[PDB]
């Protein structure tokens, strides 16, 4: 469980991701893919884009990283009450996309990485502790949805 302040940490630079979701979830993209190459074999369509500037051009690509943001904000604005709001994705990654944990840890660290690129003076070690402690227990709530799904990964 987190403290009332460090949700407020969260929500704090959620705010400053909400100025460009777009381009968070482009730049979180590009780190996960290069720091993690075997996430993009995912992704059908975006595997065959070779360059970074391939990667940006895409709207597809840009799309997508809008719809992951958005559905991760809302949970996160549920400061932990979020099962509800978690449901939904813990079923399509467990029984259609198959993203294991492992992933959701790759990702986790792309967007704790990008924070901290475009918002330092918001992003010092009191509120990445915060994130990192919000986007744990999102991958903890989310784990126990997989078991219960029957997913392994
Ligand atoms: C913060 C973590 C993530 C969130 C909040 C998230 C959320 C979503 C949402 C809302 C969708 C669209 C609806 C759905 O199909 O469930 C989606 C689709 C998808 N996600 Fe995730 N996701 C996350 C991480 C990942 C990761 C790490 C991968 C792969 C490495 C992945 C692979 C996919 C794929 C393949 C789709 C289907 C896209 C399509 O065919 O258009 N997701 N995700």
């Amino acid at each position: 469980v987190l403290s009332e302040g460090e949700w407020q940490l969260v929500l704090h630079v959620w705010a400053k991701v909400e100025a460009d979701v777009a381009g968070h979830g482009q730049d979180i993209h590009i780190r996960l893919f290069k720091s993690h190459p075997e996430t993009l074999e995912k992704h059908d369509r975006f595997k065959h884009l070779k360059t970074e500037a391939e990667m940006k051009a895409s709207e597809d690509l840009k799309k997508h990283g809008v719809t992951e943001l958005t559905a991760l904000g809302a949970i996160l604005k549920k400061k932990g009450h979020h099962e509800a709001e978690l449901k939904p994705s813990a079923q399509s990654h467990a029984t259609k996309h198959k993203i294991p944990i492992k992933y959701l840890e790759f990702i986790s660290e792309a967007i704790i990485h990008v924070l901290h690129s475009r918002h330092p003076g918001d992003f010092g070690a009191d509120a990445q502790g915060a994130m990192n402690k919000a986007l744990e227990l999102f991958r903890k709530d989310i784990a126990a949805k997989y078991k219960e799904l029957g997913y392994q990964g």
